[PDB]
């Protein structure tokens, strides 16, 4: 049966002085915000918590896709995270499994994403020049 086209898009993101201490940072960084396009009503943005905000994940930074304004219903997405290191290659990658459904204001990401003390070996090369650069790519599907 006739369907609509998968929507492929992708956002980067640079978070200059990375420091893992609350202030200098705060809980949540948010993102500007992104979408597919210029045509394109829906509006994301990315928001990290440098450490997680629960006993679980005060080891790791925590990093989530959020649909800031939609007209629609409800979004099914597939998303994915990594983080570029200075080759820009991506590396540390972690992927939803299926779509996921988004409202507006609805959140959805990964509370343990990567171990700040991973993050902090300068031997990873994860924190070139203090940047902390992320690479999110999102699939909107009908699905």
């Amino acid at each position: 049966g006739p369907g609509h086209m998968v929507v492929k898009f992708s956002y980067m993101w640079t978070i200059n002085n990375f420091s893992f201490c609350r202030e200098e940072m705060g809980e949540v960084i948010k993102s500007s915000t992104f979408s597919s396009g210029a045509n394109d009503k829906l509006k994301w943005c990315l928001r990290v918590n440098p450490k997680g905000l629960d006993e679980e994940s005060k080891d790791y930074l925590s990093l989530y896709l959020l649909l800031v304004s939609c007209p629609k219903s409800e979004v099914r997405a597939k998303f994915k995270f990594s983080i570029l290191n200075a080759k820009g290659e991506e590396t540390k990658a972690m992927e939803a499994q299926r779509a996921y459904r988004f409202v507006q204001g609805k959140d959805w990401g990964f509370k343990k994403f990567i171990r700040r003390d991973f993050l902090l070996d300068e031997a990873n090369g994860l924190l070139p020049d203090d940047k902390l650069t992320l690479f999110c790519e999102v699939s909107v599907v009908q699905d």
